[PDB]
């Protein structure tokens, strides 16, 4: 039980296999993005993302990352269009960050990592549930973002200054009425291709959508970031930071570009 995956030398991504073994999967993510080689799509439609009458609700320290959680019980906030074929639900969003600037994503652009990398997970309606539809192959859309540290992301600020309130694993907090629209860059210009979750169970579920443009954040953000806790409280302090999962390989799939 208490030898758990996680992101150390000793329970870290090159040792999830024995647990996950799907992680030397035909679908694993995330992949390098080799800009040159993904072919444009011209089939692709935009990108529909409907985020107005989203309903945050709380906030969680899941000991991995933290999860901003929405009400998924109704078509509030849904992704549509691009490469999906019907309805996907937003059910959370979190980050993936590193120790230094230089790293952090999950996803690489020509092998480029950047300092962080949002996901926003939905899932598809036709499945009813979120556990109903991690097992079906197309049953997530997970759209990611990069960030880069340069000027601040004014709507991300909200998420950082609540941080400080669930330093530790397992602690949560009321996080209602935030607007994800605020993280999203300019273009909807993406990268598509079949993938899978980047953590624990690594389940071979989702349709990846990765925007092009990455978004600004601050230094200042990003350190608030790092200052999050892996462990629990009253538990020697781990720094949360570098808590992505290196590009895998792509195997026998293609990535396609909405944009020329
Ligand atoms: N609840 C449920 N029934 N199943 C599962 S499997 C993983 C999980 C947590 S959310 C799925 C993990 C995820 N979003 N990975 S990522 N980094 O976005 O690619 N719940
Ligand atoms: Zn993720």
């Amino acid at each position: 039980m208490s030898h758990h995956w996680g992101y150390g030398k000793h329970n870290g991504p090159e040792h999830w296999h024995k647990d996950f073994p799907i992680a030397k999967g035909e679908r694993q993510s995330p992949v390098d993005i080799d800009t040159h080689t993904a072919k444009y799509d011209p089939s692709l439609k935009p990108l529909s993302v409907s985020y107005d009458q989203a309903t945050s609700l709380r906030i969680l320290n899941n000991g991995h990352a933290f999860n901003v959680e929405f009400d998924d019980s109704q078509d509030k906030a849904v992704l549509k269009g691009g490469p999906l074929d019907g309805t996907y639900r937003l059910i959370q969003f979190h980050f993936h960050w590193g120790s230094l600037d230089g790293q952090g994503s999950e996803h690489t652009v020509d092998k480029k990592k950047y300092a962080a990398e949002l996901h926003l997970v939905h899932w598809n309606t036709k499945y009813g549930d979120f556990g109903k539809a991690v097992q079906q192959p197309d049953g997530l859309a997970v759209l990611g973002i990069f960030l880069k540290v340069g000027s601040a992301k004014p709507g991300l600020q909200k998420v950082v200054d609540v941080l400080d309130s669930i330093k530790t694993k397992g602690k949560s907090a009321d996080f209602t009425n935030f607007d994800p629209r605020g993280l999203l860059p300019e273009s909807l210009d993406y990268w598509t291709y079949p993938g899978s979750l980047t953590t624990p169970p690594l389940l071979e579920c989702v349709t990846w959508i990765v925007l092009k443009e990455p978004i600004s954040v601050s230094s200042e953000q990003v350190l608030k970031f790092r200052k999050l806790n892996f462990n629990g409280e009253g538990e020697p302090e781990e720094l949360m930071v570098d808590n992505w999962r290196p590009a895998q390989p792509l195997k026998n799939r293609q990535i396609k570009a909405s944009f020329k």
